[PDB]
This record gives structure tokens, C-alpha cells and sequence, in this order.
């Protein structure tokens, strides 16, 4: 079943990302089985700015929102603690999706 998201595009797939929170519980909490989460995010042609603030932060909020509405339709809730990780991991995906091929076109950063 899928019937609630529909606004933004569909960004390229990848591996499960993993950010260094360095708190070992907090790391484990995802390192356990995190592959169950999506490994794509939802973006828009931003142009001009490319990679300023809202490029990632808006893309996080949209991705989050296409799940908050989902969960509101489903009958579930998240934690602030999950959301801390979720934000970092979706934030990373919204950068890394752009760094796949958008960064070959737009932007730079060989080192």
C-alpha cells in the first residue's frame, strides 16, 4: 500500500548512509537494521542557489513530511530521538543524491 505522497520528485537510490554520532548506543540504534528505511529522497529543481541552505533543509522537511502525513494516515508516531537521527540520515541523503550526478553538472569539490 502507498497512497499519500505526491508533490516532489524521486531522487536516485543508494546504500543506507551512516553518520558518526559517536554515541555508541545512538549509533547502534540505527546500525542494527537501518536498511529497512528508504534509500531515496524527494527533491525539486532549485537552480541558482544550488547548495546553500534550503537545498538540503527543505528537501529534509519534504521527505520528513511525506512520512509524517503517511504516519498520520497509518496510525503511528516517531520520537524526537528517532527524528534526530532521521534528520541527519535524510539530510545526508539529500546531499548525497545531489552529489551523485547534480555535482557532476553543478557545483565542485574534488577535495
Amino acid at each position: 500500500v502507498v497512497g499519500g505522497l505526491g508533490g516532489y520528485m524521486l531522487g536516485s537510490a543508494m546504500s543506507r548512509p551512516l553518520i558518526h554520532f559517536g554515541n555508541d548506543y545512538e549509533d547502534r540504534y540505527y546500525r542494527e537494521n537501518m536498511y529497512r528505511y528508504p534509500d531515496q529522497v524527494y527533491y525539486r529543481p532549485v537552480d541558482q542557489y544550488s547548495n546553500q541552505n534550503n537545498f538540503v533543509r527543505d528537501c529534509v522537511n519534504i521527505t520528513v513530511k511525506q512520512h509524517t502525513v503517511t504516519t498520520t494516515t497509518k496510525g503511528e508516531n516517531f520520537t524526537e530521538t528517532d527524528m534526530k537521527i532521521m534528520e541527519r540520515v535524510v539530510e545526508q541523503m539529500c546531499v548525497t543524491q545531489y552529489q551523485k550526478e547534480s555535482e557532476a553538472y553543478y557545483q565542485r569539490g574534488a577535495s
